[PDB]
């Protein structure tokens, strides 16, 4: 075989491993190897998702996997191993801090695996508390800076983004809305960024087509998204939105499409960040995390980014004392 | 004043299926979408979940939940996966769809009351199990036209069949037409005679090596077992991700009347010599809804076996009528 | 008895353009076309192709030619591509969109009259140069309503304008917005303030040094002269990819009521202080045609340049008239 | 980059070319070169191909060249470079194989750069006389046997399935027939494998919804339809379908998708043929023609095929006597 498909390793075959999977059988992106520690479950998703290839019409392989030796030659490593709750905390004290020492633990174990295996794969992580399990994964598997990241921001922003089109009765595909930093309580909706097709939100408000309540309210919903959903679902938490963009960011670098995809990536000065990983718009293309952005936030924006950067901080020093 | 609407489909049930359609809408920028649900809260989270799907799909369609019939009125497809997947009870090496009759009848006689009501002129799609009996059920019970009403079922026991040989031949599943017909049960019959590569019959491959008989009878065994295997390893409820496609393909080629050959529980009236029933036989579906019902020419040994099929289904409609 | 009856778009002209449109149709199965001309033969030719190429794209679209106005009944929606591309006896040096006013004008008015008397309530896309001149044209000729009646070009514009910037960042176009209004001519308005890649000023990555401002000038230039270099490097006709896609994008935001934000040239009622007359500026497309006109808070400098695309147009309209 | 896009060269920038390049275009199919030997053309396309990546929201890179130098690199090359019709010729006598003087001369050419710049790309001939080119090509080039192939049957069987399809009322996608054998008059139609969905063409002739007298009207349509689109065209022959056509074959190659295309293939011993290339059944994935298909022929069947046969070895031998 002189042409060979791209291949993508979902370590963690749950929710939104599975449905990552499915994503790539829909698109025809790449084969599939869903992995994880439980034997059955991940066969039974690998089945389904291999029979959608029929209806679909394409042609990739779905596998399952519990050995790591089965995702050598991954061309990227989806990483959603790890749990999204509390074993026993009620959902209305969801919180994905807690979430810290059940994780760390799991992360550090597909660290391993992939340094041994697949060291040379774009690696996004998606298990919270995103932030800091970048950081974790990224220290204990030694991939280059570049070639790690974690999915949170393009999820966030897609929120962000939903629910200013609903307002202004434009599609979101013409809706940029980032948020950037931490992905938990602190994020920050970036208000002032936010453009119809590059034209300043601003513009809109002033023609009375949104309210500056109504957008003072989007961030805040923009910011409890994940939460409200957890309540809602009552198990588990999102994996439709989450899934695809993983997949988006997947994508990006398999195709080296450099798209603009707000993730968790390596600082080495940027907003004045050194060694840790936080949630900035960032270029991602066949090199991996090609461009770092780094806008001009106002006082009053650096202020509410510092306190997204201290949680950060923070957790990672939870994270060390352990 | 929208002079061009979005075509709509409810998901009367939004469970793995349900939200997985729901799913396929957004990335697919299909339709607008009703996630129905006798459960408040869950279907608002997958509306949440799905809609916001929409802004990394840069697709635009409105995904919403409801618990109210008044909310799908309007709808151009009616998807129906309300039901159980398994018998509390149950070992899932005891799992068997027709046990699932006394549970979801009821449920589909109520889905039929809204149907009937709210949106009369949609075509209907039926997914819950024990599928060829509740499309039955469906049809009588909402009174809708005979081909605006089907179940989805052999797209997806034949995605299987395709999925297994185009393995074995290492073909594109596209290039593999498998079909299976009857009912959707352990009686299904994957018709090994019309196996084709690309129209080429799979015995000249067979002849030439390419695989064996041996392998064909496996597969043609492991197709009937795939939804009960599916249910044992997953040890949670059962299939979705190909189901939900196989239905949203039906929905598809309805909406855009494409006319395409998808095997379905539609009702007969002559075909095969079976009257006032449905069951799995292989179908167009354009936007005349169920446009064409192809009558193959069985053999003696195929007959008898689809004649088990019959004989199942018939069963469970006895059934069905003792409530 | 089709219930769900395909989109249908005509395409009036099937040269170049109309025939790729034709050819995005079926590509994205998006709906039945028509490819409808003056000239006969060279459209069924092109039918021929369109509708052999639904079998390798697996989809299912009619594909069919016309010379008879009676053909384009029931189309949602018209894109109109009718007319000359350049002046015979011009030099491709000397090419100029408004040259083709009086070739074109006629093409134009002859449509309107085929599209009030056999599609009065399709949306249409009008294509033919001079672009701003031929919409104003073809909308009083044919009275149909003003949110139902535009032009594609700025779209193009932007696409020409979002290309190069792309380039010189090395991001997807997909990240980068720029914005062309004003005429589809020389003196059309790339808004360089406007310019962001994913909302983030293009402002801030010039400081950054990812580019310079010199080279943004360099780009202003090229986008209002990319027309002009495609037909002096084709040597015959002119651009038709991007432009086909251009229109292509419009009519789906319109048939799948996508909401989209795509400039082209739309009906004036105030906007920027313009009356009775078509220019092209931001606008949201959707099932109802022309849903908002954006009005963006232009610098005085801007509106200088404004303003003389608005004179451009006012003097074609004049010459349109003296006719 | 790690990860960088297929590469595509287009060998001759004209209606199939630009085509096909935006075809890759709309699918991000591949970075794509429009090579050609006129200067100027081929420019105005690729910055029109490149243009429609921003409506599209896509992101290959579109260039043109005129140096083979510039396609070094390609995944995969399709050829066609050539003359579409003999200088002068009424569109009534257009034959293909009166091609032949014109275009063996370019393909030889075509086939030295290749050997030169990108002798590990899979090659698709488009250019006619089909079999003869794709024959010509390979002899000079000296790339392997099974990668080099010509485009035709998928052409000359997305008619024949088109056909069939508006009479049963049911879509193409759902209807298999396959042209094998010379791209030209003595193509052959196998009637006999013609299934709606594997289900013979002759259950349904039986049940009235096609008769066998449409059936030959449709097998005889198949044969003269490029002629018919050259007749009505005025300008050069068909390109949209043919475009796709080539495509859907490179993309099965790139992304081995393992997709049974009937193109014009290398044999040695199938069908008792040898030394030479001729359309048939085959199986395009990443190892390039994976798999010819030796189908069961009926005496009636393999009489018609023989004389298709013979058009390609009378081809081939004034070919050679040059
Ligand atoms: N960053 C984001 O935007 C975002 C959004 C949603 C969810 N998440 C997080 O993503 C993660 C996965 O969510 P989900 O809904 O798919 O969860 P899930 O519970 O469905 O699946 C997690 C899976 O990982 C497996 N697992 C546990 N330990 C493992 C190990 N050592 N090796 C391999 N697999 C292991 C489990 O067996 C399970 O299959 C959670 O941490 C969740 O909080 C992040
Ligand atoms: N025909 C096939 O090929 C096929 C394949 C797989 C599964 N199925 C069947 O499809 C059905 C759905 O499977 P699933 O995985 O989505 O199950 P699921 O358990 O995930 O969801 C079923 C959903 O229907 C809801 N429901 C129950 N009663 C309802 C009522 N009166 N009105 C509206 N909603 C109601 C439930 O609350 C739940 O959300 C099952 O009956 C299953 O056996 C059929
Ligand atoms: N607005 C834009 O952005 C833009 C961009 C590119 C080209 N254009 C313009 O679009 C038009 C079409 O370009 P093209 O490349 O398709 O040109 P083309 O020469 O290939 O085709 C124009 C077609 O219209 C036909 N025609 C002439 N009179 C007609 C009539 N009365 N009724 C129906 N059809 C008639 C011609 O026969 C021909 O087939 C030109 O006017 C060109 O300048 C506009
Ligand atoms: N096999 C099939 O099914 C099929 C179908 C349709 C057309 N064709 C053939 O495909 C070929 C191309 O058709 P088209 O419509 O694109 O033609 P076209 O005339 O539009 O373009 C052919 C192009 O090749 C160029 N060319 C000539 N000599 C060259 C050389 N030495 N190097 C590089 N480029 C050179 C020409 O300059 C021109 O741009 C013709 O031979 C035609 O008969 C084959
Ligand atoms: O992290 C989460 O669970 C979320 O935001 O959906
Ligand atoms: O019916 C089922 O559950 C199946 O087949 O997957
Ligand atoms: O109008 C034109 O011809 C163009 O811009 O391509
Ligand atoms: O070869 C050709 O030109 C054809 O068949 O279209």
């Amino acid at each position: 075989t002189v042409s060979r498909r791209k291949k993508i390793a979902m370590i963690g075959s749950g929710m939104i491993g599975g449905t990552m999977g499915y994503l790539c059988v829909l698109r025809e992106l790449a084969d599939v190897v869903l992995f994880d520690v439980v034997t059955g479950m991940p066969e039974g998703k690998a089945l389904d998702d291999s029979q959608a290839t029929s209806i679909a019409d394409t042609n990739v392989s779905v596998t399952s996997a519990n050995q790591y030796e089965k995702i050598a030659g991954s061309d990227v490593v989806i990483i959603t191993a790890g749990l999204t709750k509390v074993p026993g905390k009620s959902d209305k004290e969801w919180s994905r801090n807690d979430l810290l020492p059940f994780n760390a633990k799991i992360i550090r174990e597909v660290a391993q695996g992939v340094k041994k295996y697949c060291p040379l794969a774009f690696v996004i992580v998606v298990t919270n508390p995103l932030d800091c399990m970048v950081k974790c994964f990224h220290e204990a598997s030694g991939l280059p800076k570049n070639m790690v990241c974690g999915m949170a921001n393009v999820l966030d922003s897609a929120r962000f983004r939903r629910f200013i089109a609903d307002q202004l009765e434009i599609s979101p595909r013409d809706i940029q809305a980032t948020v950037i930093g931490t992905h938990g309580d602190h994020m920050l909706p970036l208000a002032r960024y936010v453009t119809v097709n590059g034209f300043p939100l601003r513009e809109f408000i002033k023609k009375g087509k949104m309210t500056e309540a109504k957008l003072a309210e989007i961030v805040e919903r923009t910011k409890k998204a994940g939460g409200e959903i957890v309540r809602l679902l009552g198990q588990g938490s999102a994996y439709y939105a989450p899934a695809l963009s993983a997949i988006t960011m997947a994508q990006a670098f398999l195709k080296d499409e450099k798209r603009v995809l707000p993730c968790s990536v390596y600082c080495q000065g940027e907003y004045g960040l050194h060694d840790m990983f936080i949630g900035l718009p960032a270029v991602i293309g066949g090199g991996g995390i090609e461009q770092v952005i780094e806008l001009e936030l106002t006082h009053e924006e650096q202020e509410c980014f510092r306190k997204s950067v201290d949680d950060v901080v923070e957790l990672n020093k939870s994270l060390a004392a352990l």
